[PDB]
């Protein structure tokens, strides 16, 4: 059979993030299936040991996979994690497309925390979408896991906390769906951007689907633009209309960070906190999925 790692028999593929494939596989030896990425060696810029380096240095975080094994092997950088539940996106799917205001809410707390935990560790996500969140097995369902730092970055240094600086004309990085304005814009990313992204998240969630999702190109760069135009041209108050006046205050408090500024994490939760008590709702931790 064809293994990696001596241990790990490979399966089907099963999706593709940042520079690599992802692969079912089975812990030859304990039993259990993992998760595999494999990176093609033949490259000048190999990303999965940076990956790696990035997710060994978030394992003391709460909802941060396990790395089991790097390595390389024959034509392929391999990084072996374990295997999560189903994603945000694969959960949402299985709910119809549409969430309540309580597990919009219950995830909205989750994901701040995980965002502020890489923060943290002076790192910014860039990837912030419904697939690159994940719930775990057994008695970890009720843990939101966030996955790939392949498009991650450190923001600022580690002993002097000195942010990046102020840049212009870079590239655009992960989905144009949930990219923040100012990505759109060319403009480096920072931590605000992370947020405002979990913004449009959580927003997507409410709504079933975002106002610039869904539009009418031919081309492909014809229905990039009218993203872009469609997210720019839609003020929040409109997106938010009909919908608790937190995701409002959410975004705007997002889209008006200073481009190094520190995120008042603990007041965008109290927010949705403070909703979810106005509501009535209680931390049961029965979510769509769980009816």
């Amino acid at each position: 059979e064809l293994r990696v790692g001596n241990r790990y028999r490979l399966g089907r593929k099963i999706g593709s993030g940042s520079f690599g494939d992802i692969y079912l596989g089975t812990d030859i030896a304990a039993g259990e299936e993992v998760a595999i990425k494999l990176e093609c060696v033949k490259t000048k810029h190999p990303q999965l040991h940076i990956e790696s380096k990035i997710y060994k240095m978030m394992q003391g975080g709460v909802g941060i996979p396990t790395i089991r094994w790097c390595g390389a092997e024959g034509d392929y950088n391999v990084m072996v994690m374990e295997l999560l539940g189903p994603s945000l996106e694969d959960l949402f799917n299985f709910c119809s497309r549409k969430f309540s205001l309580k597990t919009v809410l219950l995830l909205a707390d989750q994901m701040i925390s995980r965002i502020e935990y890489i923060h943290s560790k002076n790192f910014i996500h860039r990837d912030v979408k419904p697939d690159n969140f994940l719930m775990g097995l057994g008695k970890k369902g009720n843990l939101v896991y966030i996955i790939d730092f392949g498009l991650a970055k450190k923001y600022r240094d580690a002993r002097t906390h000195q942010h990046i600086p102020y840049r212009e004309n870079k590239n655009l990085t992960g989905t144009a769906r949930y990219a923040s304005i100012n990505t759109h814009l060319g403009i480096e990313q920072s931590r605000r951007d992370d947020l405002e992204s979990l913004g449009y998240v959580l927003m997507y969630f409410n709504l079933g689907s975002l106002p610039w999702q869904g539009l009418k190109a031919a081309t492909k760069r014809q229905k990039y633009e009218r993203i872009s135009e469609k997210k720019m041209s839609t003020p929040i108050e409109v997106l938010c209309k009909g919908y608790p006046s937190e995701f409002a205050t959410y975004l705007n408090f997002c889209r008006s960070l200073r481009f190094d500024d520190k995120p008042d994490y603990s007041y965008l939760r109290q927010l949705f906190r403070n909703l979810f008590h106005r509501q009535g709702f209680s931390y049961d931790y029965v979510f769509d999925w769980n009816m």
